[PDB]
């Protein structure tokens, strides 16, 4: 029945969005349009709105990530559109996706089905430009460091000790490492370095901490891009480069004001890495949207052990924000993954692989609560799900303590959100959550990662390579230890090891490398080995992608 | 009284106005904010039959450390057309945005005659140059990608002359080696970055007459060899229809406005060197339709932009230029006469006539394309009067209208004498177009009628290198291709050292390299900066926002 | 190739003389014909490895070190004029020689038996001496 993703995205009436800003209570003086779709919505309502009360926040998350796929963004959407119906004033916050993947292997909708975010195409392509502004505030800090070394190298850097890195936003491996400055003396200073993929960057992840302008150029003054000879950090700050990099965002830094299907309003505002980053969207979004709503969905990148850890972790932390309820999207068939069923054998009904994958969620449905939030369970409605499945997997819910919904807004909009808006309303309005980081920032960076990984990933404890104490030592040294902790790890297991799916008893983390970003103002202890730049396929589809004489786009979603 | 400050102070329209006063529809505009928006081709396509207003080309004598002012007089001649009740529009190119954090940062023209808003020009604008840079780099991109997955075309990744781009003036990325790591990580080889504007994929946003068009360039960009020798197109690599989509935007020119609300293109921006320095053939041809008159503009003096603005731009598109300016300084002739820069507020009335065979010979050569010239002499505080009436008289004894030209100062009042002038040729004066040459001819019999009658040379030189790179050129079939000369635009000659008009001099082509996607041969007779780099005191350091979107250091 | 060694040594300690390793002119050499070796780039890994830059390698026969041993007078003429070898330059742009890295003496031990010209004979018991022989285009 259902049309494809991109066919339903065509046939939307979307309203002018200068409409749903007046709806919300916004001037026409804090808007500026990008054709009459999309709008960027000024700092200025927020500063207006200051002393306003905070809208009711929900958090969608999801279990571990799988081959069989989960769809948390599709919840999300669904999930607000059936909030509106209900005659409920809402919001959702959600991130930009990365342009690369678009010509790899994606793209796919912002959500999906009948739940989604419009315009599709240009929220996959250059959308309001926030990542070019990123891909070149980044790459002029760059070529500012480089630039240093060739006029005498006062700061007396040491070319070696480079951390800041270049970026762009295609998925290029032929860019990873790379020697930089030849050619001779007029050319600049032979150094190795490499590129990252742009929302990676982390600029990126300024972006979506800051809280205006002005104190994200302040956070730009404290990144750090190498060392000097004797060993003493060298910064953005001391080569005087944040007033240009924040110039060069003054735009950037504006949430982009969309809309789903049904035309309820939305926000799209950054898009960071989820285990390098937080993996979420710009507070900026999600607190203008706290005022303007009295209810606020958004999400965060891959599965509650990373995403809504860090979303709790770092962004409410900075922000002040008290999440108020908390959803876990969760499919029959990853469940089953998860209980040991290889994929292709995943329509066959196996219900004792579903109680043995169900560990999987009840491990995270027990996570959030040490949060202090309450959670409830979306169920992904699939059409090989057996009523058996279902069935049992609601008792299973239920055993654990958590209300579930089944879900069906990828076929039918917000109507299939229904059954879950009521469960949330319901949460909201009888189990108020009583919201606690899971760790205080004075504890020591080995302990913060402990608690992480012991209380959340159900590790045993941590190892340590020599190169991964040792870099703790100086960063504690430095003064960076009583900050936050960014776990970057595999999505696809509690553990460090993607094999282990379910719920991975009698195991331990091995943080080889840790990273720093002061910007940000974070540390990243990195387990595996993190693709921070992606290639594309043997067959990729950039191939297949055209575009004819009446715009017509084949090839693409 | 500063530049930056004037365009802070405009009073801007509202950009919609001007676009139905032009008769555009709603539908045919998308906004970027109030006073920046994108006009939809569709405009072109549905007076494909109305006639074409006038096409006045403006253009300039020889660069100079002087620095003549070519866009402030096109924007201040614009201007003047219009308070003369005529339907008026002007067409500029986009600047890079990575001068703005070097030296530069400027004014679309300057004092009174800009085109605004200035500072969103110098940036992001409506981002048509990412456009330009991620439609690049995914190329780039699919060619190492191609190798990884064993390289089935057979390149050789040592022959690969398409590079990356990027907008900085980062000379750290002149030459890298990139494919780094191992098997996994790509296949090691040299490449650099050049600056975005700078790019083939440049260069055919400003040529292609549609995005199909766009398209079907693409395909032919030629990105390297095979082991045999046989050439790999972005053809070859599937790559066009990923390019264009991420063009599909770009594509449209972008109207803003001068200060006394004049509407104005601002589309593409290319190099005009190795390439031809004008503005997109799609803003300018929708420019015909919307005006009786359209003022437009070319890189570099009137040997360089001008003649590349008549043999490539108008051939591709079949214009047919109604006259010509050519900007000219009292100060600028004067170092063409050998006076050095520290003492140009001195009179001296022989070194402006022996400096005035520059713009003699330039005014020469527009009357070679069968064009009628006119002169303007951006008028400068320290000018005399003996020293401005010997160039009036000089102008007038080449047989040559001129006008003084007061824009920087006196807005379009100041440009009203000019404006008739060119009315007055308009009226009387019909042009009759003539490209300098024929595409029939081997490139060598074309870089000959090109030194010769512009440059004034007596002949061409060619390196073994440039021979062979012809004899294999002209081999695979590209023989019957436009010329694009890359020479340094401070003398008729290859040689900077050379003002005034020499004669009794040779050009010399080092190399030859080749633009099948802009369809033109690019001979190269000085070397080439396609990534500049930043100062030792560079003005990102000082440039800053503050609280209240106030912005110091950038202009 | 020692003072290759030793140029480069003395950048990874410090650089106290100041060089700009990419106005460095002492190249490596290696006695066979190998393309491959003409334009490379050393000093990678990081801090701990050296300084990257970009370098390549001569036939030893065309080593300058070669003429110095085919014009020498004696083992103490040969390091004087080791001593004077130019490798590269400062960043204000002054020479800096083998002498100024203390290269001559090791340079000079490395060739004290190098510099005995070799006694043999022709078919024909005809004596005949064998010693040095440098490239006749960039050497004499
Ligand atoms: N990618 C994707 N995602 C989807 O969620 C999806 N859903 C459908 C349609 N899904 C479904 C899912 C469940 C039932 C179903 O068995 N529903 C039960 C109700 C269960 C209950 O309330 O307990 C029924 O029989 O009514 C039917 C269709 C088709 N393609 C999809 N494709």
């Amino acid at each position: 029945k259902v049309p494809s993703d991109i066919e339903i995205a065509q046939a939307a009436k979307m309203k002018p969005v200068m409409e749903l800003a007046r709806g919300l209570g916004i001037q026409e003086d804090e808007v500026e349009l990008y054709g009459k779709y999309k709008a960027k919505i000024s700092l200025d309502v927020y500063r207006r709105l200051k002393d306003k009360p905070d809208g009711k926040l929900i958090l969608v998350t999801a279990i571990t990530p799988t081959p069989a796929g989960e769809g948390k963004t599709t919840t999300s959407v669904g999930l607000t559109d059936a909030l509106a119906r209900l005659g409920k004033r809402v919001m959702v916050c959600l991130r930009e996706p990365s342009l690369g993947p678009s010509f790899g292997i994606k793209g796919g909708a912002a959500g999906g089905g009948y739940a989604q975010v419009v315009p599709m195409e240009d929220i996959n392509l250059h959308f309001t430009g926030d990542i070019h502004a990123v891909t070149y505030a980044h790459n002029l800090l760059a070529a500012m460091v480089d630039n240093h070394l060739q006029q005498g190298n006062v700061l007396n850097i040491d070319p070696r000790t480079i951390t800041w890195r270049r970026v762009i936003d295609l998925n290029d491996r032929a860019l990873r490492n790379i020697v930089i400055g030849l050619g001779g003396k007029a050319n600049g200073v032979p150094r190795e370095t490499g590129f990252d993929i742009s929302v990676a960057s982390e600029v990126m992840a300024c972006l979506c901490l800051a809280s205006d302008l002005m104190d994200l150029k302040e956070r730009f003054s404290r990144i750090v891009v190498g060392y000097t000879y004797d060993g003493k950090p060298v910064t953005a700050g001391d080569l005087e480069a944040q007033g240009s990099m924040a110039l060069l965002m003054k735009d950037a830094i504006k949430p982009n004001l969309v809309q789903t299907l049904e035309n309820t309003p939305a926000f799209i505002h950054g898009g960071p890495f989820a285990n390098i980053a937080h993996g979420c969207n710009s507070i900026i979004a999600t607190k203008t949207a706290l005022k303007l709503a009295d209810y606020v969905v958004t999400e965060a990148g891959f599965g509650a052990d990373l995403g809504a850890e860090k979303f709790y972790d770092v962004k409410c932390r900075y922000a002040g924000f008290k999440p108020d309820a908390t959803v876990i999207v969760a499919t029959v068939r990853a469940l089953k993954m998860h209980g040991g069923v290889p994929k292709s054998d995943l329509a066959t009904e196996n219900l004792e692989a579903l109680r043995e994958g169900f560990a999987n969620l009840e491990k995270h449905i027990e996570n959030i609560g040490k949060f202090g939030v309450p959670a409830v369970v979306a169920i992904n409605a699939f059409p090989t799900d057996t009523e058996a499945e279902l069935n049992l997997l609601y008792e299973l819910c239920a055993k654990a303590g958590a209300e579930v919904a089944l879900s069906e807004v990828w076929a039918k909009g917000g109507e299939g959100g229904l059954e879950l808006a009521r469960k949330v309303l319901q949460t909201l309005e009888s189990r108020p959550s009583n919201f606690h980081v899971l760790y205080n920032l004075d504890l020591s960076i080995k302990d913060k990662i402990a608690k992480i990984a012991t209380e959340i990933y159900g590790a045993d404890g941590v190892n340590y390579t020599a190169e991964a104490d040792k870099a703790i030592q100086r960063y504690e040294s430095l003064g960076y230890g009583n900050l936050p902790v960014v776990m970057a790890k595999t999505q696809y297991s509690f553990s460090d090891d993607m094999t282990k799916l379910g719920r991975p008893r009698n195991f331990t983390i091995t943080v080889r490398e840790v990273r720093l970003s002061a910007g940000a103002g974070f540390i990243v202890p990195i387990t595996g080995a993190i693709m921070t730049m992606p290639g594309l396929p043997k067959r990729p589809a950039a191939c297949n992608i055209d575009i004819d004489a009446d715009g017509v786009i084949t090839g693409l979603f």
